[PDB]
């Protein structure tokens, strides 16, 4: 077995499916956790970049990048798995082709404004990361591709899975979607996959304690993370924990993942 997961930020893949993880590593899997996302960002940083820096408890000016490598090594590391880290540049170091920047601050407003851009901007950063996935498939050779399902709409966990998808189909290589965590505790679940995609049947796993444990402390591991994580109520792992226990009310921990499949007439 050869797994390769990828991540779109640093955190995604062990907050959604580290138990998955650790468990395939456990059973003698050859893991691999690829983040897309882990593009070195130099400064001048935006405002809205600034102020990331801040909520993750850094300088506005410090190497947020290097930083949150780091912890995504450290975290991988705990459930022993192999890390591999991608050249795209977050949203909020993004610049569109007029020269502005793909994210702004607006006043009063918790959540980042995006400003509008191409279909073209969007098709050509979809195919680039893809292109980079095409050739870790020919490198690391991987039996099944884990990613996200881009639950929550999050911009680039949509450019992901998207290409993520459009190259595994020209691979031929099986594909899963992770349920994104936390975002799936705070919206509904229903994606909009590329045409010809579509969702075959859940699995929700069923892993070990020591697993559950495991994942948990290497999300512990991401410190810049966890005031965005654990928000107001400071209960990130009770709210994991009431998920994976509805999704098996007469068993433990557990993730659910959803096949990719073509699309009948496709
Ligand atoms: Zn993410
Ligand atoms: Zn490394
Ligand atoms: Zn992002
Ligand atoms: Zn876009
Ligand atoms: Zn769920």
């Amino acid at each position: 077995t050869r797994l390769l997961a990828i991540s779109p930020h640093l955190d995604d893949a062990v907050l959604s499916f580290g138990a998955g993880l650790a468990q395939a590593a456990q059973d003698g899997a050859n893991v691999l956790v690829y983040t897309v996302f882990a593009g070195a960002a130099q400064p001048p940083y935006s405002p809205a970049a600034q102020r990331m820096h801040t909520i993750w408890g850094l300088a506005p000016d410090d190497d947020a990048v290097l930083y949150r490598r780091k912890e995504d090594i450290a975290a991988l590391d705990h459930l022993r798995v192999a890390h591999r880290h991608g050249r795209f540049l977050d949203s909020i170091y993004r610049k569109l082709p007029d020269g502005r920047w793909l994210t702004a601050h607006v006043e009063g407003r918790q959540k980042l404004a995006v400003n509008d851009h191409s279909p073209d901007s969007d098709h050509d950063l979809v195919g680039e990361v893809a292109d980079d996935i095409r050739s870790i498939i020919d490198e690391f050779d991987p039996t099944l591709v884990v990613t996200c399902a881009a639950i929550g709409e999050h911009p680039d966990h949509e450019a992901t899975r998207d290409a993520a998808l459009f190259a595994t189909h020209e691979k031929n290589v099986p594909v899963r979607l992770w349920e994104d965590l936390p975002y799936a505790v705070f919206k509904s679940g229903a994606v909009e996959l590329p045409q010809g995609f579509r969702l075959g049947s859940a699995d929700v796993s069923s892993v070990k304690p020591e697993m559950r444990s495991q994942k948990f402390q290497a999300v512990e591991r991401y410190s810049s993370q966890m005031v965005l994580l654990n928000g107001s109520e400071n209960n990130l792992f009770d709210r994991l924990d009431e998920h994976a226990r509805q999704n098996a009310p007469h068993g433990g921990y557990g993730e659910t993942t959803w096949p990719v499949v073509r699309s009948d007439d496709s």
